DNA sequence: CGTAGC
DNA sequence: AGTGCTACG
């Protein structure tokens, strides 16, 4: 059955261990976390959760047999300095040791291995619950006990009375069940590598590990670092902000109270009905629950009554100071070794198209620049907010339209190409040629809903909607849509063939390979039909855009890897020259990645971001990126140097 | 389910 | 329930 070999019993044993995993080439290191039951005695204690500490590792490369290794204390012989030393000497690569460490939960893990036990792996990563996500984007996020379950039943019954191994994170990072530390990981590290052997068995036969390992691992690694660094957060330019919309809140409550005669609540929808559609008698919509208060009818019934923009604008800044300001202010580490305050997400790769999103909180989600004045607009924003460490600079770098431009790689639009591969930002051609006006003349809020336009027929979209969001009748619509599918038909011909290739394979191709499963083509419902097309072509497209984007952050990696020869990352700095200098990766949104570059290596790093997303993947139309930097990320400048 | 980003 | 990836409330 189960075999544990107590590594820290015996110093012969120990050594012999020590040599064997030299002498191993795949490895499934693990951790080991249970209750304080009262620090410095029992492990490393573990940030974050100070009710946990770290007990122990399981290394197991074959068969039942689960190496558990000791940092606890307690062999007097082997004390716990020379045990670290050897810890971190088999856990580092070196004179091309070609060396795969197969981790369950791998971003938690580095974390926890590099802040508490100060040891950073820089093997090659063989995560199984991304190699489980790389076999279906779609599904649901894959426990532990799911893994066994697809993967390995065989000896899916050592889980027996387990009711750990169903949560979220690794069955030794739970200080869950009543089961030992070192029984919990010894038991999961076996599970998780013959079931990465079973994974790496169905890639190799799917023809993925390699967009498995060259990329999406290395990926896996990048947004370790991320999370290690965190975003710099700053309450000085973040409180001003709240109070501004506050008292902006408070205006326009004071207002529509004066305007309407009496004090209403604004929360509540059957009010605000009530209130516009009754009493002030505005045109109400064809489709409790008496009538509709949608964002489109307001947005509409605008121009007829200024309540309604003062209630759609009151809403909107509310949701900014409660959906955004509230999960910001109230999750803020403040760490002395920066000297200021971040915020530190929790990276989620498991979307349905490769993207990489951010859970408590979602960065991604914070208002942009929108300008509001009262009793000239004050340009009312929190991105503002993220001002990076002192002596430094947010390095963002965007994708100048990076979907169109994969678009016309894998569509070969020749009108596409060659308005792409030129200065002619069709984003503001298109919203000239909406507005009737001169393409300087766009703003930003025109461009962006012009841009929004053009990405819904892309994707496509239905007549109604184009005209209920541009304004115009559904004819016009109508009419708009076939005219810019006329304008550009091998974007009809890749929609045709990739709608053909997603009902004919079941599933669709990503440029770099990776496959999005949808079943929902065959359904037999119209609307599941033509939801599955849309959801294929965008799959394809956006999953091109994240896979381009992701390789462009290990190149990126790579290359401040390689100079910059100082601390990797601010979790790398804490895990224990003194000058903060690198190229640390801080965030990404879907389309472009933030680096808190020091103030000494501004230019020099970010020509080494305009050279790796440049040259990502050598595609039939050039990858523009504009790489812009400022003292924070609400102010960001251009930079062409 | 409505709304914010991409 | 007819632009899609999300996340939060
Ligand atoms: C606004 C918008 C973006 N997107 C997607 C398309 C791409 O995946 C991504 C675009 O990210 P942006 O970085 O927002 O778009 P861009 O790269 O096209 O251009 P700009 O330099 O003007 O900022 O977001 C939509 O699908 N629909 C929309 O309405
Ligand atoms: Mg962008």
């Amino acid at each position: 059955s189960l075999s544990i070999i107590d590594v820290a019993s015996d110093q012969n044993l120990f050594q012999t261990f020590i040599k064997e995993w030299r002498c191993k080439k795949r490895f499934s290191i693990s951790l080991a976390c249970e209750k304080i039951r009262s620090i410095r005695d029992d492990g490393f204690p573990i940030k974050g959760c100070d009710d946990t500490l770290v007990v122990g590792l399981a290394v197991c490369w074959g068969g039942r047999d689960a190496y558990y290794f000791s940092l606890q204390k307690e062999d007097p012989s082997l004390t716990l300095k020379d045990r670290m030393w050897y810890l971190q000497s088999c856990l580092r690569k070196e004179s091309d040791k070609e060396c795969s460490v197969v981790i369950y939960d791998f971003i938690q893990s580095y974390k926890i291995l590099l802040l508490s036990c100060g040891i950073s792996l820089e093997q090659s990563y063989e995560d199984p619950k991304v190699a489980c996500w790389l076999l279906d984007p779609d599904s649901q996020e894959p426990t532990l006990h799911s893994i066994v379950t697809s993967f390995l039943p065989h000896e899916l019954p050592l889980l027996e009375g387990m009711e750990t191994s169903q949560g979220i994170q690794s069955l030794g990072l739970n200080a869950g069940s009543e089961h030992s530390g070192r029984y919990r990981a010894s038991v999961e590290s076996i599970l998780i590598f013959n079931s990465m052997n079973q994974l790496n068995s169905l890639l190799q036969k799917e023809n993925l590990q390699d967009v498995f390992r060259k990329v999406e691992m290395p990926s896996q690694y990048c947004l370790a670092l991320l999370e290690l660094n965190g975003i710099g957060f700053s309450t000085a330019e973040c409180e001003s902000q709240k109070h501004i919309m506050q008292a902006k809140l408070d205006a326009i409550e004071t207002q529509a109270y004066q305007l309407a005669g009496h004090s209403f609540s604004f929360t509540s929808s059957d009010d605000i009905a009530e209130v516009l559609f009754l009493e002030l008698k505005l045109p109400p919509n064809r489709e409790g629950r008496q009538f509709s208060t949608s964002k489109d009818v307001l947005n509409k019934l605008k121009a007829l009554h200024p309540l309604p923009g003062l209630i759609l604008e009151w809403r909107r800044i509310t949701n900014a100071i409660t959906k955004v300001v509230f999960p910001l202010q109230r999750e803020k580490c403040l760490n002395p070794f920066l000297g200021m305050e971040r915020i530190y997400p929790v990276s989620q790769s498991h979307t349905a198209t490769g993207r990489i999103t951010f859970t408590e909180p979602n960065i991604q989600n914070v208002p942009r620049d929108f300008e509001i004045k009262m009793p000239m607009p004050f340009s009312i924003s929190m991105r503002h907010a993220f001002v990076p460490f002192p002596g430094g600079s947010i390095l963002a770098a965007d994708y100048s339209q990076l979907e169109l431009r994969i678009l016309a790689h894998l569509s070969h639009d020749r009108r596409l190409i060659q308005v792409l591969n030129t200065g002619a930002d069709v984003f503001r051609s298109i919203a000239a040629e909406w507005k009737m006006i001169e393409p300087e003349s766009v703003g930003d809020d025109l461009r962006q809903q012009a841009k929004q336009i053009c990405y819904g027929i892309i994707y496509g979209m239905g007549a109604k909607s184009l005209g209920e969001q541009m304004g115009i009748k559904e004819n016009d619509a109508a009419c708009y849509i076939d005219s810019f599918k006329s304008r550009y038909t091998g974007i009809n011909q890749f929609m045709t063939e990739t709608v053909k290739n997603c009902k004919r394979d079941g599933f669709v191709q990503t440029i770099l390979g990776r496959r999005r499963y949808l079943p929902g083509i065959k359904d037999n419902n119209p609307y599941r039909k033509a939801h599955a097309e849309r959801q294929a072509i965008n799959t394809i497209v956006q999953g091109s855009a994240a896979d381009i984007v992701k390789i462009a952050t290990v190149n990126i990696q790579k290359q401040l890897e390689t100079f910059h020869s100082t601390f990797k990352s601010h979790g790398h700095r804490e895990g224990m020259f003194c000058p903060i200098r690198g190229g640390f990766f801080i965030l990404q949104l879907h389309d472009e990645l933030l680096y808190e570059v020091a103030e000494e290596d501004v230019v020099q790093v970010a020509q080494i971001v305009k050279n790796e997303m440049e040259s990502a993947v050598k595609l039939s139309v050039k990858l523009k990126v504009k790489v812009k930097i400022g003292a924070s990320w609400g102010e960001l400048k251009d930079f062409d140097v």
